[PDB]
């Protein structure tokens, strides 16, 4: 094992899926980018800590990319026209069990499934009434 | 539309699935909770709001119990040795068309989608290595 | 659902029932006035808030009017001769089941009913004796 | 009249039913307890009073014990884990009749009736939406 | 009960209508905008208030945006050429019924129908002569 | 030409309609008064103006009145009880084409239809829920 692998962030049924593959593990925050100048690349970061005595907590960061060809100096370079952040941290306390685990990841993936409410919100440009 | 419904937080194929359903919606912040006390439910909040000149930001509050020895309708204290506590932060540039919305949303799917490394980690009260 | 609606305050058997239907949430206090004046409708206000770290606390208020038409410059105004202001507030722990919290609402009901010990001294403008 | 007597708090259909008695008369404060120790006890206590030059103020109390997982007779702490506390203030101006009064006790039993917004929030561990 | 839904702002007939939905509800300010770009979006916003101790004052906004692509060194972005921007306060006592109520609201929209002086006026970029 | 002319503020179907009549054209404010006492009219008033280099600035005023009898020492007036005060303000950049404005009008005319949020709540003595 090694669960430091690369996997497709971007599901775009086989063809323009944007994948992510690791890239860095220095000071203990894992990362992954996307193939592109790092101007423009999707950007996954994940890292744990003991934050208290009894908590584990998880931090996960994504950066979605606007990508543009911007003339500087008369120059074109690759550029990110702007970037989407998703920051999150998960407290699990310590007395978790595996299953108590699978339970919360099973939790956040029903949460974003498609056409639940939240995931259907955010994709039209509403909130939630 | 109309999107404050009803959901399956935790699919368990049918049988033992978790709903969580409409139960508040004071101050624009709409909540879902299960069926279960306060203490002991599965809860999920969501906001929008402008948290800047050039951003759209949504906070998801998500709350999960601890099932394993769990007893129903207990008083089981600590509390933070009984939950679990997920934070989303999703900051979206004021020009993300719903094209682009749709793909942030797919970018939070493929995220956590089973076998992806963020989701198998936390399953296995792991990290990254 | 939305459990926001309407509903009758003073049943008066069909005849002269004062109903009573959402009007505001602004500021996650939950609203209803009678189709009156605002000067004089029956208010009903409900807000709930986690006042403790274990405890949730409803506080719901209501105001009965009573009706009068008053001359004020020369002109007749529709108004409230007086009203009676009710006051109450429910702490229940977060370890509370939802059948708990239906045997609270029962008590509540059972309190006032017609012939018990308390509504018997209110309408007879007494005390307990 | 004399009011003071025993009634059905908690009607559950004559099988199970929560009978409250006259248990202490201190200070002109009537009160009623079910038969339980008094950590598990049914409580109710009601007292009038000139609040002021224009009003009288009925203050009655309530307290409704957590039964999910009680152990009959046993010592429960914390003690704010296991009950639930009602508060109630009811201000009538000195102008009300006793049918202005019997008004305004119709008013707080459609309040609480079954099924209005009310009673069904606070039974399912719910706010209004 | 919800009067904070979606709605056709734009009518055009059945297609090109702009259609408004609720996004936020902080602060007793009710804000709806319509879907796509926040940058190009329409915008209304509600809110009501007790003015002073006889009135209740509305106040409501609405935003009609002139939709344009924005290019800076290359970089495109969805933004709005310009805005028109109609601040709105409408008082009302509170002795007011609901009649009164409808009435008012009947002059707002007699003020507006089409053919009518003001709402010709502004069609044309003209005033009154 | 002339859009200075007598229109129907309240049309209440053919009878008992409100009429209003142009009165006076002073300083660039057009004022339209309904017909009797002036102590009982409706007022509308509207002027345009260069509110910058880039913006014109519409003014519009109505007046909804209470019609009431005055009766003091035996003496009787045609007043109104109270008043309705509507002040709104238009700004409209000088780049807008007719068509603009034409989306515009139909903008406002679509907040107070029949039915939409805003109209409901005002016909109601309510806010928005």
């Amino acid at each position: 094992a090694s669960n430091f692998t690369q996997f497709v962030l971007v599901d775009n049924g086989g063809t323009g899926d944007v994948t992510v593959a690791p890239s860095n593990f220095a000071n203990g925050v894992a990362e992954w980018i996307s193939s592109n100048s790092r101007s423009q690349a999707y950007k996954v970061a994940c890292s744990v800590r003991q934050s208290s005595a009894q908590n584990r907590k998880y931090t996960i960061k994504v950066e979605v990319p606007k990508v543009a060809t911007q003339t500087v100096g008369g120059v074109e370079l690759p550029v990110a026209a702007w970037r989407s952040y998703l920051n999150m941290e998960l407290t699990i306390p310590i007395f978790a069990t595996n299953s108590d685990c699978e339970l919360i990841v099973k939790a956040m993936q029903g949460l974003l499934k498609d056409g639940n409410p939240i995931p259907s919100a955010i994709a039209a440009n509403s909130g939630i009434y």
